[PDB]
């Protein structure tokens, strides 16, 4: 089916305060477009796409005048270059993870003030409704989430006391979570995505440093294996997959809010630096959909 005309969208983020930017990168020509701002600036949000619409989920608006954790779900239509509110979640979720299974959005974990959630809820676009599902076995904020073979994975994060190397899997037809093999590295605020038969965890903070290492979980063999490291150490990086490659966007390296975007080729096991965002930032949401009109 059609593959051309897709862009990598980055929404929100953090640099000095939370940001409202929506910008889209075209890998086929290197261009960036600035599109309609989010209604509310947010960092620590997640992006995903269902039915060609881009959704921005959760986060927090940090500003000089305070911090407000977000329960929002907002949907951006590339055909109109407009955002519309959707039904809000049961609870604010900053530093959230999301995944999509069969047209439904799962919102996982995140914080609300000092509350570190284990709760999980599922959005039905056809009905514009959220409903809670079974909670995780561990409270997780800064959690990485990805979907492979219609199973939902929650990887790493911070439980309110410790940063985590643990990970777990949600089996929808049983409404049940089970632990999987833990990662080799503690990772809070890693980029987590799916490519081929593996769940990749790139970067993050281990409690001591921002990481450039990357490891992948083979869902058949249940092992975690390191791949080539990124050029940059990064925590709170954006991540997505497009045409068989992983793209990582921004993050914090311990010194700078990065503007660089790196791309991982699994065939050569190498990372290359492919572009730069218009400004450095961390805590963005990222997803792929059609270019706007
Ligand atoms: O960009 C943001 C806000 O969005 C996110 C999004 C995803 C994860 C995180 N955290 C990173 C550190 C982790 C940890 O410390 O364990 C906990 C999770 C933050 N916040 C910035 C981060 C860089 C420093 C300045 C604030
Ligand atoms: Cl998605």
């Amino acid at each position: 089916g059609p593959k051309v005309g897709r862009l990598i969208y980055t929404a929100g983020g953090y640099f000095r305060q939370s940001l409202s930017y929506l910008e889209a990168y075209n890998p086929s020509n290197g261009s960036w477009l600035r599109l309609a701002d989010l209604q509310v600036p947010r960092s620590g949000l997640a992006g995903c796409v269902v039915g060609g619409l881009l959704y921005a989920v959760g986060g927090r608006n940090n500003s000089p005048d305070g911090n407000t954790d977000s329960s929002a779900l907002d949907c951006y239509n590339p055909m109109t270059n407009q955002w519309s509110p959707c039904a809000s979640m049961s609870v604010p979720r900053n530093r959230i993870g999301v995944g999509v299974i069969d047209g439904h959005i799962y919102a996982v974990g995140g914080s609300h003030g000092c509350i570190h959630h284990s709760s999980v809820e599922r959005y039905e676009p056809e009905r514009d409704e959220w409903h809670l599902v079974a909670p995780m076995l561990t409270r997780r904020i800064g959690v990485g989430v990805a979907v492979l073979n219609r199973l939902l994975y929650a990887v790493g994060g911070f439980d309110g006391t410790n940063r985590l190397n643990s990970a777990e899997c949600y089996y929808p037809e049983r409404n049940e979570w089970r632990m999987i093999t833990p990662m080799n590295t503690i990772r809070s605020g890693a980029g987590v995505c799916v490519l081929h038969n593996c769940i990749y965890a790139a970067g993050g903070y281990d409690g001591q440093d921002q990481l450039n290492s990357v490891e992948r979980y083979d869902v058949e063999t249940e092992t975690w294996t390191f791949v080539a490291p990124m050029r940059h150490h990064r925590s709170a990086l954006g991540i997505t997959v497009h045409q068989g490659k992983i793209y990582v966007l921004g993050g914090y390296d311990g010194h700078t809010f990065l503007d660089s975007v790196e791309c991982y080729d699994p065939d050569s096991d190498t990372w290359s630096e492919v572009t730069r965002m218009t400004s450095g930032r961390s805590g963005v949401g990222v997803a792929v959909t059609m270019e706007p009109c």
